């Protein structure tokens, strides 16, 4: 039994509107923690252009394609299991033109 | 609060070695269920070419690129929340050249 | 100048309907040759769920997603430059 | 029986952060369908391991540059040619340093 711990935290990013952007984390824990994603403190809605990818043992990626100005904001991830919780956030800046 | 429930089950799949294969499910639930994937009864090991994608509201896909014969087997997914659990499975046959 | 040559030829393929399939080739030549693709002797119908990919190391790929039974058939690629031309083909079988 | 190539959607200036991907998208027509040459700053484009050109339908082409480096900054040009003539357009890519 091991509390969830980030091995790789979210990092701030910027992209141009219409382009794609990727955020990435690695989070470990026994049992494998479940994740909750938020934007500006509200539950993240994936919609048509956002996807969450799970690879490897602890690797998760948040991918946005066809980014829009509205996608600008603070993205938070929270990992939880029976032993504890841990959370981090980063900012996405979608630039105009 | 409602028990998790597949709106689209895993379906049996087949591909040629070196090609890609995709399993797709759709599971709803309030609260949104957490998923657990298994291969032949053991916890699924996401290798280098295996990824799990979450899209939309309840869309989940298991993607395997560049399949190898080792990927042959029974894949199971369990969706759990505070109201209960649901599970389904299907078979993947990677055919050699 | 140099005649186009297939460093990797098309190989026969099979896929289940609704899944994806990829045909890969490697073509060299100076000048870099232009490619023309056919299916069953007629120009390849470039529509949804079909894409032609070009990447480094002379790599070219024909990718088809969400295959339908109509996608079964013989796919041919012809490479041509000023020094000549070369062609090869392979079969795709869509299965249920 | 011929028709000079014409851009229906042109390359657009782009910007991305080092390490992210950037995409350029065009639509070009013409009879017979034109062949394309891609250039970076007047030189033929070398795709390396990180660039792929995707052709969909008859007119759509996308230039995907992944794992961008600041040295990728420059002017990218595409030229479409058939037996009836040629047409060309270019855009600028700025790969901003992570710092």
């Amino acid at each position: 039994t091991l509390r969830p711990m980030f091995k790789r935290l979210l990092a701030n990013a910027e992209c141009q509107e219409g382009q794609s952007v990727c955020f990435e984390i690695r989070v470990s824990g026994i049992p494998p923690p479940t994740l909750k994603w938020e934007k500006d403190g509200q539950p993240l809605s994936l919609g048509p252009n956002i996807e969450i990818i799970h690879e490897g043992l602890d690797y998760y990626a948040l991918h946005i394609r066809d980014t829009l100005p509205e996608d600008t904001g603070y993205y938070r991830v929270t990992a939880t299991n029976t032993a504890g919780s841990t959370s981090c956030q980063a900012h996405l800046q979608v630039e105009r033109l």
